[PDB]
């Protein structure tokens, strides 16, 4: 009867030893995995935004969060773009007719020199 | 009298000259004030459509339509540079998604979906347009 | 910017010119205003001694020292003409007194003194000076 | 007794007749005297003031009144003269020093041309 109680106290201690050991090993490997994830992600050029923060990321989760941030920034850039173009075609039209800027006998409109690159923005 | 009416003819001559300058000067001061009014209204007209914060913080202070035109050239450049960053950001995000689907630290395992699974929605949005 | 700072150099040039006229005009307007102040004080100075009614009613309205000078020439002439009337008036009054002393309608009779007897006082006054 | 009463009623009527007659005669002569007084007065030139009124005078008394008036006017003229000279020497002095009128490098004072006749007035 006593034999089974001694054997049990030991199966627990060995169990802890095995659990602690398996954890320390999984940790070290996951670290390697995180290091290599970062390497893999860098194969294609990394936006400056996240690059300087990507390396400091302490888990894959932090990298994913950093991705979300970039996606958010990228959405907001596109709607500024939507405003910016809306205002620029408005600003162009305004400049074409206004006496302080319009194409007179005294030379072209103030925005004629920029007429080229403006039409680029509008179509695309 | 002899003295007094002669003196009066000199005064009228002095005034006709002073009046002459006054007239020229006033034409200038008026052309100025009207151009100023023109600039004020130019700004009002431009603001009818919402002004990008970039341009707004400097637009009201503009001392001529030329300065406003320069402020436009700037916005155009910023917007071009934003648009080529958009290309970089999407190329990398397309790569990151691909990377995440397959990597053991992030892949959809038996333990729940991939880490970027919840963002697949917003991602495919960016990709098509 | 390229457009805006060039425009600024033209504005400063326009203003330097406008400022130039403004400066010339102001020098004139100031020389005028000071001469005006001079005239006002000329009048004040002249009134320190009582001004003959002749000259007074016109002195304040005077548009220059010249008009005041003319108004003086006048007073001098009036005063000369008053002084030669004084000679006529006294010659005749001397004659009238002499006439009255002897004429039966006026002479000191037994009925009381001559008619100009009561005025002999004021008469001899006029005569000596 | 009755003789003296009749004679008395008549001495009164004749008395009135004589009184009325002596008065009408004294009147006519005094008139002649007034006419000739006027003539005598005119031997020496008559001031314009009184001349136009001297002829209309209806008695010697009115002529004397007209004399008084002339004497009054003549006194007042002399004291205006006293003022006028007082102010003119003051006005001269003022003009000599004041910048709007003074003898400059640009020609003499405004009252220099009148300097001559002014000194006439001051001395006499």
């Amino acid at each position: 009867a006593k034999q089974q109680r001694a054997e049990a106290t030991e199966r627990v201690t060995a169990g802890l030893r095995e659990v602690l050991a398996a954890r320390e090993r999984r940790a070290q490997l996951e670290a390697e995995g995180l290091a290599n994830l970062k390497t893999l992600l860098k194969v294609v050029a990394v936006p400056a935004t996240v690059a300087k923060t990507l390396d400091q990321a302490r888990s894959a989760e932090e990298i994913a969060d950093q991705v979300e941030i970039l996606v958010d920034q990228t959405e907001k850039a596109r709607e500024l773009d939507v405003q910016a173009v809306a205002w620029l075609e408005h600003a162009q039209r305004t400049f074409e007719t206004h006496p302080l800027s319009a194409a007179s006998g005294d030379g072209p409109g103030l925005l004629t020199r920029q007429g080229a690159r403006l039409q680029a923005l509008f179509d695309t």
